[PDB]
């Protein structure tokens, strides 16, 4: 289902970001679970600056279960 904000995102933005979660991680199946991962944080999300924190907050939380 689309929401008001979605229109502000385009899908090369969309795109830029998921492989920016791709870098935060055959080929395809990473690239499909990133897809995954900030496809639910699209719909999931109520605005955009929810949006990049739901990504943000991501790589950080990926970020520290490795460290430990």
């Amino acid at each position: 289902i689309r929401k008001q904000w979605h229109e502000d995102i385009t899908q090369d933005l969309r795109n830029h970001l998921v492989h920016k979660l791709v870098q935060a991680i055959r080929m395809e199946n990473l690239v499909a679970y990133a897809r995954k991962v900030e496809g639910d944080m699209y719909e999931s999300a109520n605005n955009r600056a929810e949006y990049y924190h739901l990504l943000a907050e991501k790589i950080y939380k990926i970020q520290k279960e490795c460290e430990e």
